[PDB]
């Protein structure tokens, strides 16, 4: 089997992407944030505290003839941005782009933190990291990809995120029309439950490539590119007036600037992020100070190749017995 679904930016900045997902019988369609940095499929629901729902579409398990309570199971998750959610668990039929999994754990939110309530466009998350990170207790549950893998034509999914435009998540096949050149594959460590790999270095604009190993994670659920402070300082030094602002919480730059590109290495290959992808707009409405799309990871504990980096590439998440990642230009 295969599946193919379009993913759409939630706003004009590409702050996140939503993908329609069918849950239950008859289908209830919710728009989920596909997150290769976590491993829980959770949804706003009829059980969510009413004051914490503000415009989202909810899953109502009582209206699904295939929903079954997973007796005794609870879940609770906290994300790197400080947000969180928790609740109970059903199993139900879940389909993405024509690919159907029966018996998928659908984690029903009883509580969500304010940032989730305040984002009316995201109805939940669909985790695509390794199932060892799944938070369901006392019986850990598998991700949608893990459950579908054996039925897939090939044990892969691909992320093709657009810049200010829709893109595609495919399951079970590699669309050879969706990228240019060849796909360069690189080793993955699953030891922390992430799609963790080592970039071979970087360049700023037309500058020379610096060969240096950068361990990080391919994370569709993080907006920006988070890299070591040395690398980030080298980038922003090329932008007149750019500075790190503790009050704003990162590097800002004059909105009048033209940003240089940023290149990252994948083995001997190179992915180029155009400068425009690094502009996240005014820090507040009407400000002439703009927020940068490359930020320091020094306070995170891990480097994160988020959407800013991933949307410059066609990315293969290869879930073979030894997982690997592939990157192509497009």
């Amino acid at each position: 089997s295969t599946g193919s679904a379009t993913t759409t930016p939630i706003d004009s900045l590409d702050d996140a992407y939503i993908t329609p997902v069918q849950i239950g019988t008859p289908a209830q369609t919710l728009n989920l944030d596909f997150d290769t940095g976590s491993s829980d499929l959770w949804v706003f629901s009829s059980e969510t505290t009413a004051s914490e729902v503000d415009g989202q579409t909810i899953y109502t398990p009582s209206k699904s003839t295939t929903a079954k309570l997973l007796s005794g199971a609870t879940w609770s998750i906290s994300y790197g941005d400080g947000s969180s959610s928790s609740g109970d668990v059903y199993t139900d039929t879940v389909s993405v782009g024509g690919l159907t999994v029966t018996g998928q754990a659908v984690e029903s939110a009883k509580k969500v933190s304010s940032s989730f309530t305040e984002d009316s466009t995201i109805d939940g998350l669909l985790g695509l990291a390794f199932s060892t990170l799944n938070t369901v207790s006392p019986t850990q549950q598998k991700t949608f990809f893990d459950n579908a893998k054996a039925s897939l034509d090939s044990p892969v999914f691909t992320a093709d995120l657009g810049y200010h435009a829709p893109g595609t998540y495919n399951f079970g096949f590699i669309d050879t029309t969706a990228y240019t050149g060849s796909i360069t594959y690189t080793a993955v460590s699953t030891k922390q439950g992430f799609w963790e790999w080592t970039s071979t270095g970087y360049a700023v604009g037309s500058g020379t490539f610096k060969s240096t190993s950068i361990d990080g994670i391919a994370d569709t659920g993080t907006t920006l590119l988070y890299l070591p402070a040395t690398v980030v300082s080298a980038y922003w030094a090329q932008v007149s007036g750019a500075k790190s602002s503790s009050s704003v919480g990162g590097y800002v730059f004059p909105c009048s600037a033209t940003l240089p590109s940023f290149t990252f290495g994948v083995g001997s290959a190179r992915i180029v992020i155009p400068g425009d992808y690094i502009d996240f707009g005014p820090i507040s409405t009407g400000s002439s100070s703009c927020f940068g799309g490359i930020q320091s990871s020094a306070g995170i504990g891990i480097n994160i190749f988020g959407d800013v980096a991933l949307k410059a590439a066609f990315v293969v998440f290869n879930g073979a017995t030894t997982p690997t990642l592939g990157f192509a230009s497009k």
